[PDB]
């Protein structure tokens, strides 16, 4: 009920409609990317430096780092909301690579419509440190975002990008889109 069309709009870019969000995936360097909101896929103590999280805190700089950890002994977070730093965003959302993606998902669509984004950029989320599978991974994003979709919640969000290290992991993403797509 949802489902437009995978075509490429440039070089190694894929993009199909979900509702009114265009979903598109491609391999690179998520540091590099604008958007109003990046997410971090991190640890539960939000300070890991491996993988794309180690490219993310050392971009961002150190007050982004010092906003993590004062929010970290203040309450137990499942996520949490930081400025930019010196990245092209208006804020990063650090989520917990090992827990449930979809719940993650959810959570940043939901964040960005109380702030009126329009535009998000995530990693492959818990394929790196926390060793989830990619196919579920992609199974799980692709999820969250039918559901915001079907529930009528997509208002300002129009467009969410999924920047992945690693071209095979790129791969599982396209073959999950082409099993949807109308
Ligand atoms: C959430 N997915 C990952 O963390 N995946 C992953 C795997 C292997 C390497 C990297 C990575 C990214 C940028 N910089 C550096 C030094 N390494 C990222
Ligand atoms: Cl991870
Ligand atoms: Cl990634």
């Amino acid at each position: 009920m949802f489902y437009g069309t995978v075509s490429s709009p440039d070089s190694g870019v894929y993009e199909m409609k979900i509702g009114s969000i265009i979903f598109q995936v491609a391999s690179g360097d998520i540091t590099k990317e604008e958007a109003d909101v990046i997410v971090n896929s991190t640890s539960n103590s939000f300070n890991l430096k491996a993988g794309v999280s180690k490219a993310i805190l050392e971009c961002a700089g150190q007050n982004v780092e010092r906003e993590c950890s004062q929010q970290a002994q203040q309450r137990k977070n499942d996520y949490i909301i930081t400025g930019g730093g010196f990245l092209r965003c208006k804020n990063i959302i650090h989520v917990i690579g090992g827990n449930d993606v979809k719940s993650s998902v959810s959570s940043v669509l939901q964040e960005c419509e109380k702030k009126n984004y329009s535009s998000i950029c995530l990693p492959a989320i818990g394929t790196g440190n926390a060793k989830q599978h990619p196919d579920k991974v992609a199974e799980a994003i692709i999820d969250a975002i039918e559901d915001f979709v079907q529930k009528g919640s997509a208002q300002s969000v129009k467009k969410v990008k999924v920047v992945i290290f690693l071209p095979q992991v790129l791969d599982v993403f396209y073959a999950n889109m082409k099993k949807r797509e109308g």
